[PDB]
């Protein structure tokens, strides 16, 4: 069913934390990570969504080769990382590239190897460890179904 | 005589197929090539041209060091790659950087070494070999004169 | 006191000379340097400033990891490189990242090691050596004080 | 059952064709490829084997991140690429990393997606297209079983 | 006083865990880290030392630009990272480049900024978190004096 | 006529100054350059030569893509850079790859564009500018002829 555009803010392997300014469209170097970690996958947000906090819904995209910040990728959801940090709840849709048969075998979170999900989860739990006031409290994984529903709501919030 | 601006969509050496969306201005990861090949030169399109198919005229730009997708380069034509694929005819203007005396010795397609033209041609002939329905039929090289004429028409089509 | 946004045009380590077109917002490959040199730090301009010559005030930003052309970084001044070239006077504010405590020990030009200031100065003195008509005549360093003053003036020129 | 050491000569993504000199141990830049292609996976030879032609048996290793020429990787076979070129028969064992549970799901050639095998095969069929006298005639895939047997013989040839 | 040669096994920024085999001299891809982390500095061992476990003493080397695995760097000690893992005690001498005046200001562990020591410590505490049976228990910092003493013993063990 | 092996110590684009230790065969990080410069071509020495100073004759090799330190390349001379520094005379043979027809049009120093020879010369004249006691006094270009002669002598010194 569902598919959308993700705007990659941060390439796999990067320790610079880029972000897109959501009115001006410009890309911004928010900060350099305080921990010796790097983004586990290409990271961004779903174009035309609105989360709880006036921010578009976050997205992880699985790619063979990282992209550049600002790049659009047409993607589809396979699961969702649920996380509660110091600004409270925050979710990240796990995605593969849409209409690329090389990802056809990846249909739900069951299809992504554990060592990969754990590596991703390990990054978000620890990446802000050396940043005062900043912490993480929940962190877990849910299936394409819950991913799809959270997307749907954020699309509807974006239209209101 | 003629010179124009090229928007590089894809850097030399890249296997990610970026493209510029021509209304929104945004850059897009179209697909990752199915063959183990990589763009033989920096690749883009001539700004303010319109081809037969509502798409700006394609350009190859010879550069010492690859640029980033979206980067403008002022360029001049030295020849043109004529190719007929599954969507029919499609041409690619061969360029060097404008007003850069290091390229002064390159004035027509005679001035580009054969092994380079062949490498470029070999890329377009084979890059879509593992992509169903997609094939290539003609593929040859023509001089700065024919390049200049096709540009001129595409500039005039862009003004209508 | 003072702090501002810098738009990085050229990453540390690059030999391609990118520049932002100031009306269109687009990024441009101006030229590939003629000397075997690479920008000693990330290089751009202070957003919303206007110099003597209708061009925004130049900026050097010290970063742990280079950014991409077009990226915004919030920054604060610690000194200024004064230089007179073939188009006359031209200054470059030395900046560190704003609100990043890892840079708290850098408060004025005294706090940047000499070998670094000399490396930067060596780049601007020599980078145009193989470029006809282009030369450099003055080149020296001044403190956060004078930096702050030149910024203020350029901000005020931008509002007129 | 079987597992061995591979010495990577050429990293995934490289167009430089490095080779190890088999007496001196030194690494050598044989040639830069004439086609705009790059090695589809990390490429080398199985340490302590001897093929038909006094050369150690060739190996492709599947890795998450490319290595450096000269690097040893402990590996296990999953299949074999059979190829007949201008020097006649030549085979390449397809391998994954030994004792790394992240590759446990890859047990025979059935387990490697078609688009990957085809990409590899496409590289070896075309990489020497622009090299006079050099051609390719057979090229196909066989299973872990045949891979294992060819290894065994090359190990025994190495002991004679 | 003391200075020695370090063989860098692993460049800053790498997630591949290279190691030197200490008889054969050859470099080996041990494993790819299970956590989304990357070596916080260039990492290796002190040439001609012998630790408690028949392995040369580990070293961290602070460098402006990462080297290649196998590269020798002449270095001097400024402190030492004391850590107890699953194989028991294991120490890591913190070094700067020898005879390089750019590092003259770094004379003991007091001279290395806290955010750097913490980043390094954070790496060794967490890098093996997703690796069964592997854990970390102590982890702290000591001064150039203790570094110098542990080196001295390992040099003497190497001569017996 | 003449052709030989070059051992590349330093890749084009690098600022780390690698060097091969000539007895042990090991590669060494000598220093990071003090100026914001990077080696204009791949740089090494002619294998089995001996200069005036017990050091093998230096070599520049022109390549499409840089190699790794320690890599051998079979090469042929097209000219020589003569230079006198603080340790007196020091020469560097300009080479292209042997038996590669893509370089057949480069037969003597006349065949290398001026902007290239000047770039190379500019690097050796300035790269040590910020290094106390270190300077450069002569620096010029001579033809394949003189190159061939200096090689011959160094080969003969190597055999004595």
């Amino acid at each position: 069913g569902v598919q959308f555009d993700v705007t990659i803010e941060i390439p796999k392997g990067q320790r610079n934390k880029y972000e897109v300014d959501h009115e001006t469209g410009r890309v911004r170097l928010d900060r350099y990570l305080y921990t010796p970690m790097a983004y586990p996958t290409d990271y961004g947000f779903i174009e035309d969504t609105l989360g709880d906090d006036g921010d578009p819904l976050d997205a992880l995209v699985l790619l063979p080769q990282p992209v550049f910040p600002g790049v659009l990728v047409a993607a589809r959801p396979v699961g969702m990382f649920r996380m509660v940090d110091e600004h409270g709840g925050d979710d990240k849709v796990l995605c593969v590239p849409a209409g690329d048969p090389r990802w056809d075998h990846v249909q739900d979170i069951g299809d992504v190897p554990a060592f990969e999900l754990d590596a991703i989860k390990h990054f978000f739990v620890h990446y802000k460890d050396l940043e005062p006031g900043k912490f993480v409290k929940a962190a877990d994984w849910v299936d394409r179904a819950e991913a799809e529903a959270e997307v749907q709501r954020s699309v509807e919030r974006f239209k209101a």
